[PDB]
DNA sequence: GCAGACCGTCGTGAGACAGTTCCG
DNA sequence: CGGAACTGTCTCACGACGGTCTGC
């Protein structure tokens, strides 16, 4: 099991080369809401310093996808999806600093989506939840997400909401 | 005072936003040997967050210079010679991961410079150290620091050796 | 003759998503 | 269907030093 000083270790490597995002995906096939709420941590580095993401990978129960180049001689490593986000986030907020508010925004839209997921009107409280961990993400000077104000229009256009 | 997982924290973020790195400095005035050799951890942060710069400077004994901007928008904290690097350093060194072989090798240096300072020879095996210390922070594809290949050329020169 | 601390900066290595397609 | 999993990119935020400059 994860050590507290792994735990803390990687929280510090987290809050400096990685990252705490979440986005809401347009899906064609969804029946009433057509939107994914994809929820993610990842770790960005130099493609020559790859084995050290993947002994990251290891502590943390081989959970989640590695990837050796996207594609411009970086390497990533990402965990997206609720089930791994509740059993691993938890065991670093204690030591996060700079991105605890992120981490604890997202474990928070995880335990309002089951409710949230075939209703209107709590998915766009979810989702207003979605724009705070964005504009934590921001500086002051740039322009702020909009995905309540967008979704808000489109609920009572279609008669949703 | 330092707590192991306050070490951890701060040795994944130096591995993630920070520095750990050594250089000649050219000294006209110094006697026999006119450079300096110079030690040093940093950790570099946007501007708007400051304050977590602050708290890791509190948190090692309020050693070194906070800076809040550079100049370009960019905060940093600068930890410079080898008696803070002699204790903070192996307080930091156990949980280092992709910069572990550069504190090493800066401890190395800290060993020999009490004899190294006076005698040319034995500054030069130091500076070969140095050299390594700067190669670690490249690419393999970079051209290879050369300070002791003009330092060498110099100490004949000036038939110090 | 010593070594701190006080000002600058090029060239990337990251971050924070987006588009598309798989999968039982 | 609904999610888990492959792709791929504009835009800064970093890193890793380099010159002076004090004030002894
Ligand atoms: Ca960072
Ligand atoms: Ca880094
Ligand atoms: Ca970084």
């Amino acid at each position: 099991t994860l050590q507290p000083t792994e735990a803390a270790y990687i929280a510090g490597f987290l809050d400096g080369d990685g990252s705490i995002y979440a986005r809401l995906i347009p899906r064609p096939d969804y029946k009433d809401i057509k939107y994914q709420v994809e929820l993610a941590i990842s770790f960005i580095q130099r493609k020559d310093k790859f084995p050290y993401l993947q002994d990251i990978y290891d502590q943390l129960g081989k959970r989640g996808t590695l990837r050796k180049d996207r594609g411009d001689g970086i390497a990533d490593y990402t965990i997206w999806g609720s089930t791994h986000l509740s059993i691993i986030l938890p065991d670093l907020v204690p030591y996060l600093r700079i991105k605890k508010k992120q981490a604890n925004r997202i474990l928070h839209i995880i335990n309002l989506y089951p409710q949230a997921q075939k209703n209107p009107s709590k998915f766009l409280d979810l989702v207003k939840i979605v724009d705070d961990v964005q504009n934590l993400n921001k500086r002051a000077d740039e322009l702020k997400s909009t995905n309540y104000d967008r979704l808000l229009e489109e609920f009572l256009k279609a008669g949703k909401i």
